[PDB]
């Protein structure tokens, strides 16, 4: 997150990090939402690799014991069956990863309120994204989960020619894009908490940005729409 600030311990308390094996240490390289005690969703293209993946719940420091993680293995990885590697910007780009535990609730550890099927938010909603990502383009990535007020950008506007065009789709959420604060690289499946009706929820599932950098402006983080998915979501988590 570049922008961002330090979130407090217990504010998200959803967010999990994704993170693969390496020698003999765990990297982190995406987030992704606690859904269900045994499932995560997260965005497709961070489970592209064919790498060995735990997911660590209450974390907060990457770099230190905050004496409150749990770490689990994933022990399947359902990717939505439209995904395509080639072609971020047609979207579908989303996956529920089932944990090999169930993982123990408390105010570190808890479900993400997911949005009813369908729900779009007014333009400038107000919303967080969080993670562990580059704090700079091309920077390195945050060692405490930072948060960024990002406000949503309508598909209307998103879509037009001096923003993303038809890069954006409808099954996407566009939010912030003004230069200073934005996603970057590792904070790719995490959420988009969004403030509807006194309730924050996860609205978005962190999916690209620009390739000519992190906080361009005009050019504001893309998420994958959860709203749109709620189906799938639910049809995969019955059949798994
Ligand atoms: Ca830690």
């Amino acid at each position: 997150v570049v922008g961002g600030t330090e979130a407090q311990r217990n504010s998200w308390p959803s967010q999990i990090s994704l993170q693969y094996r390496s020698g003999s240490s765990w990297a982190h390289t995406c987030g992704g939402t606690l859904i269900r005690q045994n499932w995560v969703m997260t965005a497709a293209h961070c489970v592209d690799r064919e790498l060995t993946f735990r997911v660590v719940v209450g974390e907060h420091n990457l770099n230190q014991n905050n004496g409150t993680e749990q770490y689990v293995g994933v022990q399947k990885i359902v990717v939505h069956p439209y995904w395509n590697t080639d072609d971020v910007a047609a979207g579908y780009d989303i996956a529920l990863l089932r944990l090999a535990q169930s993982v123990t609730l408390n105010s570190y550890v808890q479900l993400g309120v997911l949005p009813r099927a369908g729900t779009i938010l007014a333009n400038n909603s107000p919303c967080y994204i969080t993670g562990w990502g580059l704090t700079r383009t091309n920077g390195q990535l945050a060692q405490t989960l930072q948060q960024a007020y990002l406000p949503t950008v309508d598909y209307a506007i998103c879509s037009s020619s001096s923003y993303w065009g038809s890069t954006v789709k409808n099954s996407m959420v566009c939010a912030g894009g003004d230069g200073v604060r934005s996603g970057c690289q590792g904070d790719s499946g995490g959420p988009l908490h969004c403030l509807v009706n006194g309730q924050y929820a996860v609205h978005g599932v962190t999916s690209f940005v620009s390739r000519l950098g992190c906080n361009v402006t005009r050019k504001p983080t893309v998420f994958t729409r959860v709203s749109a998915y709620i189906s799938w979501i639910n049809n995969v988590i019955a059949s798994n």
